[PDB]
């Protein structure tokens, strides 16, 4: 009963659920925050009928800029700090929208775009995949407590990924140390240094297993020791104990005290106090590094769900390349959906323009006439969509019909349906739409490195 | 923090949004079935926003035959059963909507009856009391584990209510011995003899505080002993764990054996197997009445939420005159509401048939005027309201346009009108309306007494 993330969107069920819910509630960027009781409500009614801790504590952790590298909701209140994700408030207190990023996973639902499944009692459907414009799966990973996970990711940064991407739509054969051109390794939400050497990150990528390590940052400043980000979801309070543990076995007689300076604004600040000026920083901190959270490791193990339906062991290029698919096979159907509009739109326009030029004798046939509408369909020549929808016409909106404006519109959407056939027409066109959407959505959903790579950056 | 009924519609704050947040899901008596979780999740979102247990253990309660002298969800599935009311299935087993009893406290809401009052966050609104049609707070008074609770109403006949009410609208001065000439005392879910006496009986609704007494029924069949019904939430387990401890201690030479025979169809079945058919039965019986849960005891004390918002400890008189007060009110608001509805409508009908009888023209200036709505209003002098609903006319709706319709619908209405403004125009015209409706109401959710009271029936 475990479960693993789909390449798609990078979502178990879970999280799925929490994002589909708030956004059918509205709960979008732009909206006002709800109160998370709401969410849970809708979720725990709709979606997944357990409890209302199951589904707000993965919805916290989506909140947590500190745990998902790429949050997907917008919390106000109490959402839980750095050192304790879990002192987190009530679901009665805290309020949440989606985020911004969260489009990324969404924008594109109502556009024919999902694989529609039945909910849990067959009542409403439900999206199995998201339509997500970038691979959420590598930027965000599996994120939570790791220990209980058999499969793990690490975040990355989202530029870099979709740099990798741009480069498999140019070179399909470009191999894994072409990927990492562009992508570093990991991107932890943390100013904390990946030391991994790059040769290791590489054969990770390959291989699709490995590990991570990072390594606490630090300055000094007035001839005290302040580490300034840590690992991740590593406590800066457990860091305290194990070090005072040591200063109780003798092991540390250049350390003179420890305190945590942490603030609201300042999420990490550890002072080491050293005994004097002429106490060997970097000797010092080296042996912190070995001997406790100051560095910590990471394990790895992309073994996620893919488009098949089956679990897989993927390295970086099978995970892409199959990603890229996933990609245009949604930008099809995005494009084929909306076609479809087009097309209908038109058969009602087409109708609706010989309804507006024969107008002094429709108003009569609908004025004197036992059966309207089965007298527009012989006379006119019209279908039963085109008929109805003119019988649908308000007395307003009949006030506002204009010839022009029925023949711009009809002009507008007959390019638009050559624009749509031309990229259906061709594998090589949607690619340059699919690469041009991958560097749009880079630039407006992207951010800078945080977790430095000492290996290369 | 205590909650106490109101005595509009019986109903403490949890029981109240379980039941309004079902006829807003659409749950009503014709509806299908919906899984419960779908009802707690509104709940926990909307009104009440701690859990799925406190909500969901309140609902079950109303959807228990044996526990609700008259029920407010009609249950599918395990919602638990007689012996151990707690044995329910999970809410995402059980499929719940509304008993049709639920009608009595939820048909006349969206009828200007209800005082609205902010949510919890301020979102939305809830009823502060619902406009009950009869006296639920009699009906059902307070179900659940009573030895928590302060305040304790008795269930009461529906329709010996109904017919004390007609009484006080007949007889404003009717004493509460004249009252006990229809309620004949308490009426619970369960065949069991009521054996307080008619003169405490009346003390207590005299008082508001009092004792009444159960008595289980037997009968015999074969020379055993078959108990076919208990008193109200009396354990049939919990009595053979009596019986059987005073058969270890020597008490009763005369009883053989103890047999639970209740099955799926059959609630009570307890047979009480003695020595011989040479066994004085209604010796026995009484000696466990007298030892046993075989006769139990209930307490009163009718100190309920009145319409000045404040407690009050309310002997049946008040009770009643006051909840009189309340359905006057209510029926009043529900007359005021519809008029409104019909003036409005009249207002519309007036511009319409002008629109009608000039239609030749409206729709000439419908297509040939730049400011259309401003045109008509100078015209055929009509308000804003008019030429709004003018202008949303729909072809089709502009085909069915029949000049004697719109003059037939202004005739029913006028006369309507009319109805509506003698009803509100005096008291007596009001208070035959309530009583006529008191009487169908009770002819439509009404029952036979089921708890015999031995002092009378
Ligand atoms: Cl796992
Ligand atoms: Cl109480
Ligand atoms: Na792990
Ligand atoms: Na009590």
């Amino acid at each position: 009963d475990r479960a693993l993330p789909h390449i798609g969107d990078g979502l178990k069920p879970v999280q799925r659920r929490i994002v589909y819910a708030m956004s059918e509630l509205g709960l979008d960027a732009d909206a006002k925050h709800k109160k998370s009781a709401r969410t849970v409500g809708d979720v725990l009614g709709k979606f997944h009928p357990h409890g209302d801790s199951a589904c707000y504590e993965a919805m916290v952790l989506m909140a947590q800029p500190f745990s998902y590298r790429y949050t997907l909701v917008d919390g106000q209140g109490n959402w839980g700090a750095p050192d304790d994700p879990k002192s987190f408030a009530a679901m009665r207190y805290t309020e949440a929208r989606l985020s911004r990023y969260a489009e990324v996973l969404l924008s594109e639902v109502g556009q024919g775009t999902v694989d529609w499944v039945p909910n849990f009692d067959g009542t409403l459907q439900e999206p199995a995949v998201l339509p997500a414009r970038l691979p959420n799966i590598l930027l965000n990973g599996t994120t939570g407590i790791a220990v209980g996970m058999a499969t793990d990711v690490p975040p990355h940064n989202l530029r870099e990924v979709a740099s990798a991407c741009v480069r498999l739509l140019d070179e399909p054969k470009a191999t894994i140390e072409q990927l990492c051109e562009h992508i570093q390794g990991p991107d932890y939400p943390t100013e904390a240094e990946i030391v991994t050497p790059r040769a290791e990150i590489l054969k990770m990528y390959e291989s699709g297993r490995g590990s991570i390590r990072m390594r606490a940052v630090y300055r000094v400043e007035d001839g005290d020791i302040v580490v300034t980000a840590l690992p991740h979801q590593v406590s800066g309070a457990k860091v305290l104990e194990q070090i005072a543990a040591q200063m109780q076995a003798k092991k540390l007689p250049m350390v003179a005290d420890l305190r945590d300076e942490s603030d609201h604004e300042n999420p990490c600040r550890i002072v080491i106090i050293p005994r004097s000026n002429r106490v060997d920083v970097d000797e010092l901190m080296q042996h912190l590094f070995a001997t406790t959270d100051l560095e910590s490791t990471y394990r790895v193990n992309v073994n996620i769900i893919g488009l098949d339906g089956r679990p897989q062991l993927k390295n970086l290029r099978t995970l892409l390349v199959e990603w890229l698919e996933f990609r245009t096979n949604t930008v099809r159907r995005r494009l084929q959906h909306r076609l479809d509009k087009v097309e209908k739109r038109l058969h009602l326009l087409d109708g609706l323009l010989t309804a507006f030029l024969n107008l002094d004798e429709v108003i009569h046939i609908i004025r004197t006439e036992e059966y309207p509408k089965q007298a527009l369909i012989e006379r006119f020549e019209l279908t039963e969509i085109q008929a109805d929808y003119i019988l649908e016409t308000r007395l307003r909106q009949l006030a506002r019909l204009e010839e022009m404006k029925i023949r711009g519109e009809q002009d507008e959407l007959l390019k638009e349906q050559a624009k749509l056939q031309a990229l259906l027409g061709s594998e090589a066109k949607l690619r340059k739409l699919v690469r041009s959407e991958l560097i749009k959505d880079a630039e407006t959903y992207g951010d800078d490195r945080r977790s430095p790579i000492v290996a290369r950056a």
